[PDB]
């Protein structure tokens, strides 16, 4: 039942419920439910790296209570 956090540029904090197997595309689908940003307009960054829609959270060692950064495009 793992939680992660997404911070927008103006400091909003979105809490997501994810599994380490979830893909980044999944995470954007969850963010869309909460914020109303279509997945194609979302950039997610973690530890400096842009995250790719095909990889999973585990593929990036993103664990419980990690913070991802959300920027638009
Ligand atoms: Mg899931
Ligand atoms: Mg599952
Ligand atoms: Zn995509």
């Amino acid at each position: 039942s793992m939680q992660i956090f997404v911070k927008t540029l103006t400091g909003k904090t979105i809490t997501l419920e994810v599994e380490p197997s979830d893909t980044i595309e999944n995470v954007k689908a969850k963010i869309q439910d909460k914020e109303g940003i279509p997945p194609d307009q979302q950039r997610l960054i973690f530890a400096g790296k842009q995250l790719e829609d095909g990889r999973t959270l585990s593929d990036y060692n993103i664990q419980k209570e990690s913070t991802l950064h959300l920027v638009l495009r």
